[PDB]
């Protein structure tokens, strides 16, 4: 909160609107600027193609000096995202910089969907299938996009 965070959050939203991310949405849920929602459409040639994924974003009271809290509300079959929707991404913690923006964060997540990090698994078994039988990985990933993201 405080003046500085609110001003930076709103500055981020204006830049995001003036340069609409490719089929990815993000903005405040209602009138509290520290509470955002993002919608991500599955990449075109990924097993997530066709699905729509919703996330919750919570800016810390000291933003940009603290990272935002991001999580999936939509179920997804992925090695770096568990059942609580928790996202295992470095920039969301240790590789966090005040020079980063939510726009960069969304992009970083989009990439995560396209290229998982099986070496840093949040879900062991999904990491395994991915590494040892990627065709199956894609079939199951495609299946969950049907049951949960459409």
């Amino acid at each position: 909160r405080g003046s500085m965070a609110l001003k930076r959050i709103h500055k981020e939203l204006n830049d995001l609107a003036r340069d609409p991310p490719a089929q990815c949405s993000a903005g405040p849920v209602g009138d509290d600027m520290f509470h955002w929602q993002a919608t991500i459409m599955g990449p075109n040639d990924s097993p997530y193609q066709g699905g729509v994924f919703f996330l919750t974003i919570h800016f810390p009271t000291d933003y940009p000096f603290k990272p935002p809290k991001v999580a999936f509300t939509t179920r997804i079959y992925h090695p770096n995202i568990n059942s609580n929707g928790s996202i295992c991404l470095d920039i969301l913690r240790s590789q966090w910089s005040p020079a980063l923006t939510i726009s960069k964060v969304l992009l970083s997540i989009c990439s995560l969907l396209c290229d998982p990090n099986p070496d840093d698994p949040l879900v062991p078994e999904i990491a395994r299938i991915y590494k040892t039988d990627r065709e199956k990985y894609n079939r199951i990933a495609r299946e969950w996009t049907q049951k949960y993201a459409m």
